[PDB]
């Protein structure tokens, strides 16, 4: 199921870093035989609520404790694909005093990179940029 | 079902855009079926206890990572058929020291592009401009 | 059921235009007609945890989804019959810094309409009309 | 059982308005007989899982609609009874920039009347007046 | 049972004050024996599903009406036996603009009062002195 | 049992004050058993869904009534064996307007407590220290 | 299953810190052999209703008063691997009037140490760093 996994990522474009490919995949895999054992185990009689509890309560607490890192990512995923946002473009992201100025060098899927006027690198995280003004000259 | 899923978002008007709307209706068919086919396996007897909270759980953890773009989504639907926000009215969204202020150019679903007085393009999220003190020139 | 549900919503006052009275009405009379016919189904003996899972997460996910236009929406309920808020009256929104001046030229269930003294067209929420210090000149 | 509810209500002191009296006892007499209606259905053999659940959604979703007027009602039950918030008293609610000053002259369920110095009638909400530092001269 | 609760919440010192100490006992009474009789209820065969629901998502509403109250009661209640706050202390609680100066007079559970320089008397919600820096001089 | 859960935080280190010690034995003592009569109660066919359903209701609302002083006490036992935070250490909390400055004198589970340049003792909640630029000179 | 779980938290990289490592090898045997327990105990015909809502309960709110540290936690495993953030560099982070400067000395699973330019020592929390503007010059 890892390599189905694996092609359904690859397919779908939610990921592309091969590393992070085979992660999720093992993760999905992992969870899915977990999932069917679980269910084989109740079909027989075994009772399965502590078992389905405690594995939701940490399931839930996992998946709290990523909230920034997967809202981050999600962000990375949507802004794929904008014309404003590419590499050779004088943003300018934030209105006020949290302002941002720069042009734009790579793209990750965690941070933003921008290139100011003095040569500092700034690290812009993809939840902002979608949450704001982005303004591009 | 997935015509008929494509027929029902094509005639309610929820979306528009022929690849979402594909996207959508392929996305519902799969949850319908699967939700069809897990239904008949819990008639006969097999247990579906385990199935059930680890879709609910990954279905949760989806829907609240992707919260950002539903609420995009949802203003701009909703903002569709407004008198002040049309091309070429002199909008200016904000109060204070964050304004923002434009001719709208073109309207998005994640994005509304307002042209700055310097000729800069201005991208205004939708949930801003629905929680916000809209000004019409 | 719909035309029972429709002249429930035009009793109770809760809506009062026809387009958005008979759109409530329609997802009223289906959401009923569902939740009858799932009942029926699990009576006979067909398992419906999955169906009821599944449907209770998508519903959740519309809901929230939905959060800033209910929220205007009940805004825009609860402020009706104010005396401050009229026509011709000169009212003053907020304290400090964000601040909004005019007078009331119409009122809607999504924005509250103001005549600015230079002549702009002032948009101010609902939400925002609530939860602020209203004055009245 | 409306008569009952409507007593209820009266000696309790949580509601004085009449009109806002007799509709939350109607509601309340109208849910109690749902929740017999319900019971009793559920105990011959019927399923009630789907209209449980129905039922459930729609009330969190209204109650969560309702979270604004709702802290309001609350705060103006529990501000009863306090010496400094009386008619004659000039008060001063905020602290910084976001400051109100002004002579109590009226009291609402949803809002809180001064006068001000030039004679502007302010309309603070029971929320902030609760969450904010008071000052009364 | 009323007069068990009373005692108890008089030996452990969570109300002090006799009308809101007899208010919380028959509250915890009524509570008791509506949950013992919906026990019994249960134990001879009628369902009481609806019966459990219609009461939860009631008091999770109410619960949720309460909370600002709930959290100065708690307030209160921990910030007691502190040497900085008590009667003849000039405190000063806050920093920056938000900041608020006096000397304390009276302690409620619902209020700090601090006379003023001038004389005004201010209302510090205990909540407020909680989560602030207290200044003693 | 009481003496076991005494010994048990005695040696894990969460609890120190002797009086907290013996109270939360106590509580821990005191919901074990109920816990346990409940399981025993149920088990002979005595329905037990509304007392849990209340159960959990209740202990939900208090640890919500609490979430401040909980908070504090965590980042209190997180806190310890901090290089930084130690008596003589002239340490510096917060940036920008919201400063506070001074050297360590003693600390608390509920605050932390600093000798300004004038003599004023300031009360720190350890939640603001945890979530802050600690500075130390 | 504690070496089976120490093996599994040193592979996986998690944790790095023996005596961090041991402890969570610890609790999550504790864990685990309690849920077995449960599910062997629930599966003879013992009610486990009440044992499981408390263990949920309990284990709830441990969760949410230890939000912060999880979340440090998280972004200092997040953050690892990070080329503008290492020893030597001189990282700049934040926007505005709440910014922070120095150079990075030593990296914590709770802070991050940067050297200021007149000597102190500034301990930023990762999750601040995680969503934050980070300028390495």
């Amino acid at each position: 199921m890892k390599r189905f996994f694996n092609r359904f990522y690859l397919d779908t474009g939610i990921i592309a870093d091969p590393s992070q490919r085979s992660l999720a995949s093992r993760v999905s895999a992992f969870l899915v035989q977990g999932a069917v054992a679980f269910s084989l185990l109740g079909t027989i009689g075994v009772d399965t609520s502590p078992l389905i509890a405690a594995a939701g309560v940490t399931g839930a607490t996992i998946g709290f404790a990523l909230k920034d890192f997967g809202t981050n990512f999600v962000a990375s995923i949507v802004l794929s694909g904008q014309q404003s946002i590419r590499t050779g473009n004088l943003v300018c992201i934030g209105t006020g005093l949290n302002v941002v100025k720069g042009k734009v060098v790579d793209w990750d899927t965690r941070y933003l990179y921008l290139r100011s006027s003095e040569g500092h690198l700034l690290h812009v995280p993809n939840n902002m940029v979608l949450n704001s003004v982005v303004t591009w000259e």
